[PDB]
């Protein structure tokens, strides 16, 4: 249940920050975004904790909630999954901030990590501190979080989620059947037995699902692209929940394809304090309206952003991503998009729990 609704939200998420991404290249992870809202819950009270629960459908305090999510952290790192992930989380509080009695027990105890005390007056020791403890979290993969100005002397809490993958392909792309497609662009290319399916939209627009599996039983990437090229992607990322995904695994067949998929890397980072904002959560922002007395009653506190930086790296023999997600404030600017033949939607995802770890969009220039 809980895993369902976290990934319905981190889903919800990933259609806002697609929304105002405007058809750029976005790659996301909504088991990040989940996990640090997750903990944000505890820090809040009042107006701004009924926001979040209200936006998550669970409430982490209640029943065997939080209990759940550790669980769910627990089986997406076993063994067994075959492919390597790893997900952490950590809050970084002002040291000399007054906690309200009981909270870091409380803390350690539905989330087992311990608040880590920081001085965001100087500046740039607290940075590192946060941006080391993230690169030692998604093997230096994502570096410098926290640009200058991320973090400053008025900060007083930062959350934060590092999640790391990396899978190798069931069954590998060839590198002598990787090819340049025409600027050029590396296409890989593999025939094989895939679960596929076809699928329409509601407005009868026609799409196709294909599950490339990593190895073991667990993972998948699934690649999701309407028949027509011409048709703009948000046809499908409009109409994305996790209902639909069950629905397309649910309805596949295993069949012999032609596999072409583009060898690419992509790195982005989003804001999310828009698309919070517009999914119901704009009072943990506001110095004014915020209600963190659940951390502290000493002081008045808000978080003033809140970004996460993505990475995926696909290839032959099959896909490195990590992600952090964090509240402070991103000094993004745009990237060059990458080139590719054909739009398309991709999402990794751990079938079992339904847990989509990244899911994104490559589109079409």
């Amino acid at each position: 249940h809980t895993a369902h609704q976290a990934t319905d939200f981190g889903v919800k998420v990933f259609q806002q920050v697609v929304q105002a991404s405007k058809d750029r290249n976005v790659v996301f992870s909504p088991y990040g975004v989940s996990s640090v809202l997750a903990m944000l819950q505890m820090t809040t009270a009042g107006k701004t904790r009924r926001q979040i629960q209200d936006a998550m459908g669970f409430k982490v305090n209640e029943k065997g909630t939080a209990h759940a999510l550790r669980q769910l952290s627990k089986e997406l790192m076993g063994p067994w999954n075959k492919n390597e992930i790893s997900t952490a989380d950590a809050i970084f509080v002002q040291r000399d901030l007054e906690l309200v009695q009981g909270f870091m027990p409380h803390f350690f105890k539905l989330f087992q990590t311990m608040v880590k005390q920081v001085d965001f007056s100087e500046v740039e020791r607290a940075r590192f501190i946060i941006n080391d403890w993230v690169e030692r979290h998604t093997k230096g993969m994502i570096n410098d979080l926290l640009a200058k100005g991320a973090v400053d002397e008025l900060t007083r809490l930062v959350l934060v989620n590092a999640l790391y993958f990396s899978g190798q392909w069931k069954t590998p792309f060839l590198e002598a059947s990787t090819h340049q497609r025409l600027v050029s662009v590396p296409m890989m290319a593999q025939s094989n037995k895939f679960n596929y399916t076809e699928f329409t939209t509601p407005d009868g627009l026609e799409y196709d699902v294909v599950e490339l599996p990593y190895q073991g039983d667990t993972l998948s990437m699934f690649i999701a692209a309407p028949f027509e090229k011409d048709v703009h992607l948000s046809a499908l990322t409009n109409i994305l929940d996790a209902e639909l995904i069950r629905q397309w695994k649910g309805n596949m067949t295993r069949l012999p394809r032609l596999l072409i998929l583009p060898k690419f890397s992509l790195e982005t980072e989003v804001d999310l304090r828009g698309p919070l904002e517009k999914l119901g959560m704009p009072d943990m922002f506001s110095a004014t309206l915020a209600d963190f007395t659940s951390l502290s009653d000493q002081e008045q506190l808000s978080v003033a952003q809140a970004l996460q930086k993505v990475r995926i790296e696909v290839n032959e023999s099959g896909t490195v991503a990590s992600s952090s997600t964090a509240f402070v404030i991103s000094a993004r600017m745009a990237p060059t998009e990458m080139v590719i033949d054909r739009s398309f939607l991709f999402v990794v995802r751990h079938n079992p729990t339904e847990t989509i770890l990244f899911m994104g969009q490559v589109m079409e220039p």
